[PDB]
């Protein structure tokens, strides 16, 4: 599982 | 910016 | 969040 | 497991 926010 | 890996 | 019950 | 990046 991988999440990213910019 | 925020990232997470499990 | 990244995760939970795994 | 219970958790991760929270």
């Amino acid at each position: 599982m991988v999440g990213g926010v910019v």
